[PDB]
């Protein structure tokens, strides 16, 4: 009975195989068949290639030895190599052209999701080329999806020597019969088979996967589109910045490149961006996913004034100062979306680009009190219920699991009405004691929000809604201004509070505004439609930021 | 009696003044004298420039209004503007050409060091230009050296209106008589003077500084070269990564750009790089200053094996994996320098470039036990004293303040002999009970190391020296390899343990090796010669990494 799946890198998890390049070069340069491939394996287990794969020497040390072997091979079959022939050039292009075989990775992901131990076993080299980062990036993207990465050059062993196979089984802590081993090389498959492992010769991916699903009893082909990679909180780099004596800001950080600051809404967490963090980091960005003031591991002072937009923005500017960041792209959702428009209006020099999910930019009305404005729209009734200190705190803090289960629902799910909340006497008055689990969240993810909210509760989060007059007065100072830096407004079709039509006049204040629209998407944009959020943000980031 | 110094940005802390550009443009384009300057101040306190300085509108909104005023001014003095005339172009160049007036900043730094409250008071704009980052960077570098930054566009007030002066005094919490105010504009100085503040009209910096020192009684001109900017631990972004169930790694992070991983030696801290962190971040790098395993806020497991080079390196690779960094430049000193050569030899794909201070790269001798090798050199006797678990821990942990005061000394100071430490029966046996304070460290900085070492003590740190056999066996696997990635070896003339001559054969294994040499420098390179360390590292980073 199987419980472990092992995959080769070249020709299995990564395509095209860096092996089929010697053949391609021979054909392209009208060279004798197998000429370059012979020079590659010259001397068998004692030759340059075996020493390279065992980690005795590095790739840059192997390059001149492979070149020598290429000449000695051309000498025997009495032929001549083109004057411009370069092994480095051939390998640089081959490695660079080699990409992840996505359906193979999807299959490995699915097997691991069903309780399988997954491993990459590969004959590889110590890459010291000036262009080594390309493959380093590829190994990083691949490895985090597996339990083990066994590299020949790191272990000093090589396929097909049987010591690497016994090493593999020892790291797996499994008997060969419990192991599937996928390889594109027949000779490297053989020792795994003669040990009693289930084996698959990988030519085309589809056939290999049909064999893989027939042998495991798990559907791997024609499976629904998977969700993007999520975050395991304990596997993240956690950052902490003191923005003032009593205020510390917590953030999760992933990636390299331009700084992208993610600002969640109410009542959320850095974890609300779990599906965006790995995707945006993979797209070449330095992701800084915040626990906004009043949330999770960030400080939560009790005072209402501590949560007005002016202080929140100033604190975010200090956060940039302390991290040594002259700018960051600011991406917000809900209350975070509102902060992010105010960062752009008051601190444009600190904002590389501004993006908002669901939250529109609506200039303050200087001829009307904000309380009047909120009352003029039935959907903003929840904001009036949030005004009285302690009332919403008691209801929201009573049963944390019920709070998040009731709040975090997709549009098709029996969502709370944000209409007549004051009259009804609360948010969950017509809601069950034991809400069903939404398809957007697992029980474990709900328990993360529960644990996070146990520290400070809902006072600080609710205080974001308790500065309407203060924020209105501050916003009125910006009435003559326009947002002229790169900006993205993402609308969610089925958000019945932050409705897409509320964003219709934004071009009057943001003329160069770019847009995105997510159909069949509720209020919780990031978890409702993660794939499309990532697609819209990456595309906008690569074009404008 | 003075206790506060206020500085203007334009023409005072920053040069050349963005004002003298309108004059330069007029002269360069043979335009009537004061033509561009008239259009600039058109309408006085009701014109476009006042609205811009008050934050009513942004710089990009002001650009077309300034262009209109430029035409109306040319209309009156019956002249014509060159067909290619662009206000944006003129201002982009002016802002870009404007740099920090270093002697003015040095004076402000010196005043603040003597207990003065320092402030920047400036008439500025909300910069939303596509090239706004340049000035954002300049404001970041300037502001962190001051107690307050008062910007006209943020406060909605402007010089010379007297409300900004009363605002300034309120933020300073000081009576005008306790305030020096430096301005290059006579009109902006006037309200500060008529309030009773000490005032200085700034034309040339030298005269302004002579006036400033005569008035404060503090030497500001012809003063010795200052030390580089240091770190205040509580003002840093602190990062934490779990590299394995029982191991968490702590680091301080500053800057944006390529990742630079700083690896301290024994018995140190991330704080050993206090003078490098702000400098390297300012040079365009993302600084990650580690608390190495066994130190400060990083985990310190008791087992000796937890500190062998193989596990330390693997853990550093996991650190990169968890942060989402495909590469980092690795900069090490002492034990950190040794780790950094092993990162380059075993993980070249993860190392952008490798630099070591004092620690040479010497390939392992496979024909001699490492214990024999250490014994063959009298200077490595301290390593033999460090072998017996508990012996060095007891001596080093007895009086923490004495330990750091005895260890951290410059070459001219009465340093400990690393010779005959076993025979003598310890490191501090011929050392005083109350060592004098070295010129390299303050009492406060000593107390930081003291507090840091109170958590885990010297077991984990000393365990780095207790894996000689294990490290030798691992190093022997790399004997066929060469270091072919960018590498820097920095030698310290007066390090009597890690002597510069021990590095003489390094080109045999690192052929493209680049070098640096610090004269009159002891073992504690970073704090002994901070200015020259920064100069060597920045120059090497900008050229090779
Ligand atoms: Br809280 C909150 C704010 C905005 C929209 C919402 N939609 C559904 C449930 C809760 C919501
Ligand atoms: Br601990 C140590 C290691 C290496 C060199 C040293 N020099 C002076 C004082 C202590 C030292």
């Amino acid at each position: 009975t199987l419980r472990a799946a092992v995959f080769d890198l070249d020709g299995v998890l990564a395509l095209p195989a860096v092996f089929g390049v010697l053949g391609r070069t021979e054909e392209a340069l009208a060279l004798p068949r197998g000429l370059l491939n012979d020079a590659f394996q010259k001397g068998g287990p004692e030759g340059a290639t075996t020493r390279l794969m065992k980690g005795e020497i590095t790739l840059s040390q192997w390059i001149p030895l492979m070149e020598e072997n290429c000449r000695k091979c051309s000498e025997t079959a009495k032929v001549c190599l083109p004057k411009n022939f370069s092994i480095k050039e051939i390998f640089d292009k081959a490695i660079s052209a080699r990409k992840i075989n996505r359906p193979m990775l999807q299959a490995a992901l699915m097997l691991r999701k069903k309780g399988f131990t997954t491993a990459i076993l590969t004959n590889t080299w110590l890459d010291d080329r000036a262009e080594r980062d390309g493959l380093a990036q590829l190994m990083c993207e691949l490895k985090m999806h597996f339990d083990f990465l066994i590299e020949s050059c790191q272990v000093g062993m090589v396929k097909p020597e049987p010591q690497i196979y016994k090493f593999l089984l020892d790291t797996l802590k499994a008997s060969p019969s419990e192991v599937v081993f996928l390889d594109d090389i027949g000779a490297n498959l053989k020792p795994a088979r003669d040990l009693g492992m289930v084996t698959i010769l990988v030519q085309d991916t589809d056939t290999a996967l049909k064999e893989l699903e027939k042998v495991t009893g798990i559907q791997l082909l024609n499976t629904p589109a998977p969700l993007p990679t999520s975050c395991n909180p304990s596997d993240m780099s956690h950052g902490y910045v003191t923005v003032k004596p009593r205020v510390r800001l917590h953030f999760v950080e992933l990636g390299s490149g331009p700084a992208v600051c993610l600002c969640h809404g109410f009542p959320e967490s850095w974890y609300s961006w779990r599906y965006q963090i790995p995707a945006l980091a993979q797209a070449g960005y330095r992701v800084l996913a915040m626990d906004m003031k009043g949330y999770g591991e960030s400080s939560a002072p009790p005072e209402i004034e501590e949560y007005c937009m002016e202080v929140l923005c100033k604190e975010m500017v200090t956060f940039l100062d302390k991290l040594g960041l002259s700018q960051a792209v600011f991406i917000g959702h809900d209350w975070g979306g509102m902060l992010v428009w105010y960062m752009a209006l008051f601190y444009p020099e600190r904002v590389r680009a501004v993006a908002s999910l669901n939250t529109p930019f609506i200039p303050a009305n200087p001829n009307m009190s904000p309380l009047e404005s909120i009352k003029a729209n039935p959907v903003f009734d929840y904001q009036l219920y949030f005004q009285e200190p302690g009332v919403a705190e008691a209801e929201l803090e009573q049963n944390l699991s019920r709070t998040f289960k009731s709040l975090f629902r997709a549009s098709d799910e029996s969502v709370l009405s944000m209409h007549k909340v004051c009259e009804a006497g609360g948010l969950f008055v017509n809601s069950p004691e034991e809400p069903s689990l939404s398809r957007m969240v697992t029980e474990e993810e709900i328990q993360f929000y529960v644990q996070q909210f146990k520290k400070s509760g809902f006072r600080g989060p609710l205080n974001w809604y308790r500065n309407m007059e203060r924020n209105w007065k501050w916003a009125c100072k910006s009435l003559g201004r326009k947002i002229l830096i790169p900006a993205l407004m993402v609308t969610a079709e089925k958000d019945f509070v932050l409705v897409p039509q509320m964003s219709q006049h934004m071009e009057d204040w943001i003329p160069h505004l770019k847009r995105g629209h997510i159909e069949d998407c509720g209020h919780w944009t990031q978890m409702d439609k993660p794939t499309e959020v990532n697609q819209i943000l990456i595309k906008w980031l690569d074009s404008d930021a």
